[PDB]
C-alpha cells in the first residue's frame, strides 16, 4: 500500500563524515515523486543542516534529528522532546547528584572537566572528564580495563535508578551514556506509525549489534535493509522502486 | 628610558562588550610609533581577535589573552604553563572532588552539565552547569542573589583550601573561578619584567578593590593609571606621550 522510506544520514545518504552530493540529493528528490521519504540521525538539527542542506525540512517529508526527539513533518515542527521534560527536573537532579558524588570518590591519576555532558537525549558521564587529552583518555582506558571503573559505576547506577526506565551504555574510552529506555533511533517510529504506511523501509549502514541503526533495523515495524555505502543504497533502491 | 604601555581591553580600549573603534585603532598605532604597546585581558584569544582584529598579534607588540597564560611577543607564542602543572595533580583532584561533592548537595531548580570547566589558568565552577540555557542562566542568577549560593560556596572553599595558594573569584551569572595566587592579570608581567623597560605603564578601568585590574594596577612593577572610559584612556596617553 502506501509506503515510507526512512534513511540513516551519515554513511547511508552521505559518505562517512561528509555532506550529501548534488547527485544524491537529486536522486532522492526524484525518488520522493514515487514514495514518501524521511531521514533520521543522532546529531542535532544544526549538523543535519550541514550534512543535508539548510532547507532539509523542505526536501524530505520527515526530518528526525536527535533520533526523532526533534521531529519535522511536511516542513513544520511535528514535535520536540528532551530528557529533562520527560524525566522531570527532580529525577534529573537525583541522577546528576549521584554521579557527581560517585565521581568525587573515584581514585584516578587525573581528573579534568566536563564530567557530566548534558544532551537533549542523554547524559554522557565521564569519571575523568570529557575535556581530557587523547593521551589522558588512553591512560584512563588502560586503568579502566584493569579496575572496571565504568562497569562498577554503571552497575551501581542500574541498581539505583533503572526502575525509572533508564538504560546505561558504556562506550569508547572514558564515558557512558544514560538515557530513557528506547531513546535510540526507534524513537522516531512513533511519529510515522499513525500516518497509515503499509511498509516503512529502513536503510542504514550500522545495522549490527552495537551500531546506531541496529534497534531500528530489528524493530518489527520496519522492512530493514543494511547498506555498505550510499552507492549500495542506490543500487538497492533501483531494484526496489525501479 | 625605553617604555611599554599595557592596556586592559574591555572598557579601556573598547566600549564595554564592543569592538574597538577605527578611530581608537588608528590612535594606538600612531602611539606605537613612540612606545611599545601591549594588551591584556581575561578572555581567550578568539574574543581578543573579535574586539581588536584578527591581526592583533601583528598590531600589538604583546598580546596577553587569559591574563597572559597565553602570551604573544612580536607575533610569536611564548613559553607556557597550566594550572595542573603549577598546582600538581593531587591538589587539582582535591579541589575537583570537593567541588563535585558540594554541588551534589546544592538544592537548585535545575542542574545541567559542565559543572567544572578545566581551563589553562583556572578551574571554572558552576552550580547549575555551563551548558544551561539562557533562561536557566537568568533563573539561577536571580536565585543566587537571594540565597547567596556562589558566595557561600566560595566562602567554604576559602576555609577548606586555606594556605594552598588559591584565589577564588565570583564573576558573571552562573559560575566562579579558582586560580593560583597571582594568576590574575599580574601573570603577564613575568613576560615583560627585567626585559629592558624603565617604565611599564598600565591602563585599566577596574582598578578599584575587587576589580579585575586591581592587582596589576597596585603591583610595584607597573606605573598604574585608572581610566573611566576609552576616551579617558586617550586623554592620559595624549598627556603622557605627546
Ligand atoms: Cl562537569
Ligand atoms: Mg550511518
Ligand atoms: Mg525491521
Ligand atoms: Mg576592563
Ligand atoms: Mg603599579
Ligand atoms: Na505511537
Ligand atoms: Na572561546
Amino acid at each position: 500500500g502506501p509506503a515510507l522510506c526512512l534513511f540513516d544520514v551519515d554513511g547511508t545518504l552521505t559518505a562517512p563524515r561528509q555532506k550529501i552530493t548534488k547527485e544524491m540529493d537529486d536522486f532522492l528528490q526524484k525518488l520522493r515523486q514515487k514514495i514518501k521519504i524521511g531521514v533520521v540521525g543522532g546529531s542535532d538539527f544544526e549538523k543535519v543542516q550541514e550534512q543535508l542542506g539548510n532547507d532539509v525540512v523542505e526536501k524530505y517529508d520527515y526530518v528526525f534529528p536527535e533520533n526523532g526527539l526533534v521531529a519535522y513533518k511536511d516542513g513544520k515542527l511535528l514535535c520536540r522532546q528532551n530528557i529533562q521534560s520527560h524525566l522531570g527536573e527532580a529525577l534529573i537532579q537525583d541522577l546528576i547528584n549521584y554521579c557527581l558524588s560517585y565521581i568525587a570518590k573515584i581514585k584516578l591519576p587525573k581528573k579534568r572537566g566536563t564530567f557530566i555532558e548534558f544532551r537533549n537525549g542523554m547524559l554522557n558521564v565521564s569519571p575523568i572528564g570529557r575535556s581530557c587529552s587523547q593521551e589522558e583518555r588512553i591512560e584512563f582506558y588502560e586503568l579502566d580495563k584493569k579496575e572496571n571503573i565504568r562497569q562498577k559505576f554503571v552497575a551501581d547506577l542500574r541498581k539505583e535508578f533503572a526502575g525509572k526506565g533508564l538504560t546505561f551504555s558504556i562506550g569508547g574510552q572514558i564515558s557512558f551514556d544514560v538515557f530513557p529506555d528506547g531513546w535510540d533511533k526507534r524513537y522516531c517510529l512513533r511519529h510515522v506509525e499513525n500516518d497509515g504506511y503499509k511498509t516503512i523501509y529502513f536503510f542504514g549502514d550500522k545495522t549490527m549489534p552495537g551500531g546506531n541503526d541496529h534497534e531500528i533495523f530489528t524493530d518489527p515495524r520496519t522492512m530493514g535493509y543494511s547498506v555498505t555505502a550510499p552507492e549500495d543504497m542506490r543500487r538497492i533502491c533501483e531494484l526496489l522502486f525501479s
